[PDB]
């Protein structure tokens, strides 16, 4: 429920830098990141499996770096194939008799419950080999739901899954939590359920803590050119642009097209320099249908992947590096090579100093 | 390369009943379904590293279900990974090009430029225990890349990635299937990968094959309502109704609600009668708003998921037993208690028999 300077390394390869998490009692946490951050080791650290190069791990109230994994109120092991291939199913969840903690020996009747809600009912008797990748995976699940620990350690829990049965258990996982009360700890890739679950996102990023905060804080305000690049489904498009102008809550820019447009963004304005080279952000769903007016981009569209709910068009722009991205509602029928033009809201534009650094939008956005 | 009434059963319980597939050499199949449904064991049949019950499996074009795994041009790539512990990452991935007589030449060439896309280049000397589960995940993938086989089997081989991340593999593994020109056998639970790498998807259902089709061929017209069920994000909402009326190509039925509503649908009408009792759906992003459209559906807000790009809305309405889903973009405020209207659109409407076959839709839509 809490780390302070919690620095873990091995060799001149730093994992992790001083990251200081409050976790409040309770609350879900899921923590996600690039592909190497940081996330595993460091749920493992908050459990035992990882060793502590520096920092307290204040679980509960008092430290527990030295404290064996035994009891510290954990419960975590994870994703396809953790189970005792001699056991059963029902043996490999009903392992809840010693997992930090004081239950009975007639867990019968939760075993039985669990198995219900990750719809393994029917694989009871069943011996992991016998099981589909998906099917184990939620196996080692029940091993954790039915131990019931004072703060679960979730791993990616819900991987392996189809689209249906994967929306059914974030379901289970949420009254899971809104039940026991608990904390959680979740690890995920999966930006939806990041949302969805989360009451409270972690982003990690080469060890060091890039942000915290609520589920639309982070979508709305990254606090710099890296979360914002991160948070959100087909990554936000980022232009170069530079300073023209400078006044309290504006700061002009001027886009690299040909006609050189200029444009002022409600923001912070607080240590921007005039004539600076900055970094202008504008996500895919937030570009407009340019059938409006106003400030407005055109290229030759690159490529066009169909969804059936929406169609994300990829447009070339001159003096751009990479492609724009563009998602429209609905099958759109568009060609490569098609001339396409899009409008671009000065509201939903960040704008992120040399220095990556963000320029607190002041567009106030719901939530 | 081509399958035939094959069959698979592991004593009394048969995971494949006679499947015919027909994958055209160079082609981009996609297989999804259910976990457990036998998307694994498809595969692993096609490699070798199970036995066919019955049926038989042509990869080239010569029978080889008594071919050993070794020798059938097959490449595979599934979870369990193939990363040895005593090579390092470098080490790895060339370990494909053992017995193919590569020489340091032609190979460490090819193990250096894949060793790029995939993101690797600063990890060659590394090894598997010292990586993360992406890594490690996009190793496996370079092995099986380097090796460059005639046929690739890859089973979810973009799970433990970043969304950044993941959709850049999405181009580089796209990009490799235009290159080589090679047939590929994707598995996933990744929709949203599925609709845009596939050429074809293959729905596969408790051992069976439910439908084949192109992804916008799965998305508007599904052959029933188990893959109308199964294909689309939040699932498509069902509501029974009664058919009241057919006429040439129509079809009007009776919706639960109190005012006992009838609506014309643009269907099938093969096979329908008056009386029977039928599944209407309408999938979440086709409903549309309530001022803009006729035959409307008032009810409870249940659940508010705030995804940041879009809301998900669930209304309890009185008459059916499940929530019905809505999706409208952007953030929206609504309190977990409102009342909430939305309109039925009869064209975007399907319509399932009482066996849960699907009356074909006549409203063509864009693909
Ligand atoms: N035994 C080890 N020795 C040295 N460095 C290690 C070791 N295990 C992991 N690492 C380092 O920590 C980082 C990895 O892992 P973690 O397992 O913390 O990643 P994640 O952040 O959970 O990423 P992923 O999404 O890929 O699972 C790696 O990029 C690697 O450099
Ligand atoms: N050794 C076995 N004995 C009996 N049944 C088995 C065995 N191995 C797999 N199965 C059955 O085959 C089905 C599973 O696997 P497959 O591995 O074919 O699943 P998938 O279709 O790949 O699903 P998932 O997405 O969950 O990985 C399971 O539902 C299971 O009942």
């Amino acid at each position: 429920v809490q780390l302070q300077n919690v620095t873990k390394a091995w060799g001149e390869v730093v994992v992790s830098k001083d990251i200081n998490l409050d976790i409040h009692e309770g609350e879900f946490v899921v923590f996600v990141g690039p592909s190497g951050c940081g996330k595993s080791t460091l749920l493992r650290m908050i459990a035992g499996l990882e060793t502590i190069t520096s920092g307290d791990l204040f679980i509960g109230e008092k430290r527990m770096n030295d404290t064996p994994p035994a009891e510290r109120g954990v419960g975590m092991v994870f994703q396809s194939y953790a189970l005792y291939p001699h056991l059963s199913v029902a043996e490999n969840m009903s392992f809840g008799l010693k997992l930090a903690g004081a239950k009975k020996e007639v867990i019968n009747q939760r075993v039985n419950q669990v198995a219900e809600v990750l719809q393994l009912a029917h694989l009871l008797d069943r011996k992991p080999k016998a099981l589909s990748g998906g099917q184990r995976q939620r196996v080692a699940i029940g091993r954790t739901l039915v131990a019931e620990p004072s703060v679960f350690l979730l791993d990616e829990p819900l991987s392996n899954l189809d689209a249906a049965l994967r929306v059914q258990m974030r379901i289970e996982i949420s009254r899971l939590h809104k039940r026991l009360g608990r904390t959680m700890i979740y690890v995920t890739h999966d930006q939806v359920e990041a949302m969805t679950l989360a009451d409270k996102i972690v982003v990690l990023d080469a060890g060091r803590v890039a942000q915290v905060g609520k589920p639309l804080e982070l979508y709305h305000y990254p606090a710099d050119r890296f979360v914002a690049g991160f948070i959100g489904s087909p990554k936000m498009n980022f232009l170069p642009v530079k300073v023209t102008a400078t006044a309290i809550d504006q700061v002009q820019v001027e886009l690299p097209m040909p006609n050189r447009q200029q444009v002022w963004l409600p923001v912070e304005s607080r240590d921007v320099q005039v004539g600076a080279n900055m970094s202008l952000g504008i996500r895919p769903e937030h570009l407009l249908p340019s059938d409006i007016a106003d400030v407005i981009l055109e290229g030759e569209v690159q490529v066009v992947e169909q969804l059936g709910n929406e169609t994300q068009i990829h447009i070339q722009i001159p003096s751009i590096r990479q492609n724009l991205v563009y998602r429209q509602n609905d099958v759109v029928l568009v060609e490569e090579g098609a001339t396409f033009a899009i409008g671009l809201p000065p509201e939903r534009c960040h704008l992120f100093r040399e220095d990556g650094t963000a320029c607190r939008r002041l567009h106030k956005e719901p939530g």
